[PDB]
């Protein structure tokens, strides 16, 4: 219901914002206003910074052996749920957020089709994805209003999923 729709919207909206910042494009006012519903916020992050918000870059504790194959690790997870990374490295924050929005969009339908077992499985996949990939990425973000918002959202979403599981 309402919760699932909302989660999908936040993930999709954050993803789109990072894609625009990546290419040094203005954020559509439609996207801004969505995040501005939470209140006023600064959307000014340098494209040079945004381009490098990748898991294998931000996570300094990542072993070189893992960082060298991390794209394939990400793509293996994505392919399992029929997702393909658009344009950017598979471990880029924008792509990871887009993948979450897609998992949550599938959850919306499964909840209303009342498919209990598949609903548990999709939520379990979301939590697995956050624990393995997205949360480690976001915990290593530098401090900025947009990035802190993403931190807060992902932290609270994983708690939500853990409790629902």
């Amino acid at each position: 219901g309402a919760m699932t729709i909302g989660r999908a919207k936040v993930y999709a909206t954050l993803s789109k914002i990072f894609y625009h910042l990546f290419y040094d494009e203005a954020i559509p006012k439609d996207c801004r206003e969505i995040i501005e519903k939470f209140g006023e916020i600064d959307f000014n992050l340098r494209s040079v910074l945004v381009r490098e918000l990748r898991g294998s870059v931000l996570i300094k504790d990542m072993p070189q052996s893992l960082a060298e194959v991390y794209e394939s690790v990400m793509k293996d997870f994505y392919e399992r749920y029929g997702f393909q990374a658009s344009e950017l490295h598979a471990d880029h924050i924008a792509v990871e957020l887009a993948f979450m929005s897609k998992l949550v969009e599938r959850e919306i339908s499964l909840a209303q089709q009342m498919k209990e077992e598949e609903l548990y499985k999709i939520r379990a996949a979301q939590h697995r994805f956050i624990k393995a990939h997205l949360q480690p990425l976001v915990k290593n973000l530098p401090s900025a209003p947009l990035l802190n918002f993403v931190r807060d959202f992902v932290r609270e979403d994983a708690k939500y999923l853990y409790s629902s599981l």
